[PDB]
């Protein structure tokens, strides 16, 4: 069931799952409609789900990675689609290798350096790119 702001915008929540402490390489996933193009992995925060609990669960969902939780970067909205992604600092410790995307829908998953996660990111999901501005 997905769940909204008292404005109608969607809440959704999301991880920058990064390689190790240093925040240097960060996962994207392929997209679900268009799968030569890359995305942050996040979703639809459930019913009464703190958005910290959403954001790991969404990640193990569509990346198929668990770790270490960190910060919330922020909130951000995406004004065309009308939603609303709190997006967290996440520092990955297992990559599981038969995950409900793999399996699913052949989602795809690959390391990318900050500055090439921003380049790929930039067309389709320019607000995506900005989650690393900072
Ligand atoms: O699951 P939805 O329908 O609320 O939203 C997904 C939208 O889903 P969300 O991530 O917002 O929510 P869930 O991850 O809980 O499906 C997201 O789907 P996915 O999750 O499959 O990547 C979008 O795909 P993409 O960003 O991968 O191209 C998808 O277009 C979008 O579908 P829409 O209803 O906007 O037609
Ligand atoms: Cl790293
Ligand atoms: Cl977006
Ligand atoms: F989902
Ligand atoms: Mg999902
Ligand atoms: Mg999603
Ligand atoms: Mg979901």
């Amino acid at each position: 069931t997905r769940t909204y702001d008292g404005d109608g915008y969607k809440k959704r929540a999301a991880c920058l799952c990064f390689r190790s402490e240093s925040e240097e390489e960060v996962l994207l996933v392929s997209s679900s409609r268009h799968p030569d193009r890359w995305i942050v992995p996040g979703g639809g925060m459930e019913p009464e789900e703190e958005p910290s609990v959403a954001a790991v669960r969404e990640v193990c969902e569509e990346a198929g990675v668990k770790g270490t939780l960190g910060r919330l970067v922020g909130i951000f909205e995406n004004q065309e689609r009308k939603h609303r992604t709190y997006v967290y600092v996440l520092i990955v410790t297992e990559v599981l290798e038969d995950w409900e995307d793999s399996v699913n829908i052949g989602r795809k998953r690959e390391w990318f350096k900050i500055e090439d996660a921003i380049k790929v990111l930039q067309y389709h999901k320019p607000v995506q790119a900005s989650y690393f501005e900072t």
